């Protein structure tokens, strides 16, 4: 009855999550002027470099250099001593305006309500009752080990800590009636940037006494976890001087570290009308409300849209066994609850608000109560 | 017991397929002259442009311009009129070695059998009995209406298509006993790129007649399914003009379109030390081995690594219902038949061979018999 099951997080200055923290930076930038700007900002990242590439058609007046330049000063790389610098990076933008033939199909002349969808594609929902957040545990745990670092790297208790981190967590879990149980954490791997001038010994002894036991329950933690610090031996080099990022190259990260389903698409750098994010928000909003509302204690939701139609094509949903009535009766409770066209999701959930770049780092889910994590009380 | 699921594909000159493309393309050039070659090859293509940002180590000497603009001619942009050409266009390049904290964690003085993972991570294996290929029918179908786009535009039968097409397929199955069971085709999509001349009508029964009719078996098709064919009502600019691409930006494209799981790596510019390409092909062949083998219908295999350490760190199996065996026993059954660190892997499924830009379009498994796809016979 028992198995594994790994998942991980990354930091603020991993340089994929950078990426995806600046072009949300970007749209809330353009939504703080114009709340029905169309952003599609992507943004890639290498030693020295902030590229800015993708479509805007906005009203907003902003200032690339200023919007990125204050993000990376934000995440941390403030000195060339961190192998990356906010001051002094070159920061290029290669923006257009968003293609007419897509406006013209996608919004254009049409009522908000009515809008199509911003492009085809699938999106998935999951919820799972073995958190109160409605979320897995070994994703969480990740997300959680790198908010950490974070916290002791800002507040000057491990000045050795540079930005740039990855986690992973392998929990040993009982099933139960299609519901999941954690029991135990097997494995813990921990790796992140730092100083020329810290020992690996002094930075394993850091990483077990002050992060991970300021993290995991002791409850999880045995004589047989096995613990994987700095396993690498070195992380001098760091950010996007070791590894080139780009925005979308964190999905599984930024939704639910493996379990439940992905269709895909990302969500950073994107309006409300690209249904990537907007129905992947809206399937989760579902998913957290059929387990809040006890109808299930683990769902997945399947949502598809077509380019410039605004009703979904098809919904299913998947109980895993913990719910008493069929696909078909929750499919009918879903479609007498929501409305999941993306002119309608937009008021649901409030996403002409510029909250975009909060999601971008720790996952889009399981935290500070965004609108898609506040259920909706159902009626049937 | 009927469910609807959806998949979705790209055509070769989909954005961020080019970007997969030229990825593999470096990497194959690469390996080529240097087997060892180590690389991270990202790719970036907007209006006019091809940017190549990431990591290689290597003893191979490339003509970058060469290689990317090869690549590009085969995807078949080659005149402004198409919004692309790889005659003119910009080919960037910001490419440096392989960080030296990197390579010392991971491949520097080991052998090669004992080389460790190139990072840490998840990747899932997935397989199922509903196809020959052991592949799901709805990503199946949307890669060969793709395929048939390319085809009739390269023989010249529908002229007025270009190379950026998005498909979009919706199968409702029946449960089989865990198994899944098509019934028909619910839904389909299909976006394509095209001239200023061709009129709506005229291309809208084109992918109707010369098209689908030319993909779908008949006996998936009724009155009941349907159709959204260039929904967008126009589509003449198309490529990275319309869209900017990025590689690893269809990772659920390249794997098995929503089914199974996926761990978030991108496959493509990487080379098998890089375990997110590498271990996602050896849990695909242990997969298919299981489910060609005999002991399961359908099934999911997760591994996941952590940098410099050679053999998983975790390894799990879910059949969905469809073995007599535990979890249990098809893990032991794995353990005596594969050996899942990097530099075994790398012996097995021969990944030094440069065939990588081969698997960059229409899906990474179940085509070409692949090594990956050649199932092992199990001895228990
Ligand atoms: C290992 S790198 C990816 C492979 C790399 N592109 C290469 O050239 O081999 C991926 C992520 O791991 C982390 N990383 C970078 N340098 C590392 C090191 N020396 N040790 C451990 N993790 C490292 C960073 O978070 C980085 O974005
Ligand atoms: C719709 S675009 C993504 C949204 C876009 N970045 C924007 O600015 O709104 C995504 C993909 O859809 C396809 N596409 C581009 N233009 C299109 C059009 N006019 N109609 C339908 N599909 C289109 C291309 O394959 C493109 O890469
Ligand atoms: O539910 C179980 C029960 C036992 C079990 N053993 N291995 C697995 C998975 C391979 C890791 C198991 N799963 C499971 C199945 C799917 C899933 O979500 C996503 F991955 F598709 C998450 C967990
Ligand atoms: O197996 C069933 C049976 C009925 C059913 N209804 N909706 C779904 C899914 C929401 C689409 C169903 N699935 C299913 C579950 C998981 C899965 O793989 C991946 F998505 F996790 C694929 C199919």
């Amino acid at each position: 009855g028992t198995f594994l099951f790994t998942s991980e997080s990354v930091g603020e200055g991993h340089p994929d999550k950078i990426c995806d923290q600046i072009s949300d930076a970007v749209l809330d930038a353009h939504l703080q002027q114009d709340p029905d700007a169309k952003v599609a900002c992507e943004t890639v990242a290498k030693t020295g470099m902030i590229l800015l590439a993708g479509e805007i058609t906005s009203r907003a007046a902003v200032d690339y250099q200023k919007v990125v330049r204050e993000a990376v000063k934000h995440i941390g790389y403030d000195d060339s001593s961190k192998g990356f610098d906010y001051k002094t990076c070159n920061v290029l933008v290669a923006l257009e305006q968003q293609s007419p033939d897509i406006a013209q199909g996608v919004h254009l002349d049409r009522n908000e309500e009515d809008i199509g969808a911003g492009d085809q594609g699938l999106m998935f929902g999951y919820a799972t009752d073995e958190t109160e957040e409605c979320m897995p545990l070994t994703i969480v745990l990740a997300h959680k080990l790198n908010a950490k670092l974070a916290e002791l790297r800002r507040n000057g208790t491990l000045p050795w800590l540079r930005p740039d981190s990855k986690t992973q967590v392998t929990v040993q879990y009982m099933q139960d009636r299609g519901a999941v149980l954690p029991i135990r954490v097997h494995t813990i791997v921990i790796s992140v940037q730092h100083d020329e001038e810290v020992c690996l010994d002094e930075m394993r002894d850091a990483l077990k006494e002050k992060v991970i036991k300021a993290v995991v329950p002791a409850k999880y933690l045995d004589e047989d976890t096995i613990y994987h610090l700095q396993p690498s031996g070195r992380f001098v080099i760091g950010g996007p001087q070791g590894d080139a990022g780009l925005t979308g190259r964190k999905i599984i990260v930024d939704t639910y570290g493996g379990w439940g389903a992905h269709g895909g698409g990302a969500f950073s750098g994107k309006d409300y009308t690209k249904v990537d994010r907007s129905a992947a928000y809206a399937a989760r909003w579902v998913a957290k409300s059929l387990v809040k509302g006890g109808l299930c204690r683990r769902v997945l939701v399947q949502v598809s849209y077509a380019i410039g139609v605004s009703h979904p094509l098809s919904i299913s949903i998947f109980h895993y066994g913990t719910s008493q009535k069929s696909e078909r009766e929750l499919l009918e409770i879903v479609k007498k609850n929501f409305d999941l066209r993306p002119g309608v999701i937009v008021r649901d959930l409030d996403l002409k608000k510029p909250i975009y770049q909060r999601t971008a780092a720790y996952g889009h889910f399981g935290r500070d109560s965004f609108p898609w994590e506040v259920p909706k009380k159902l009626k049937y």
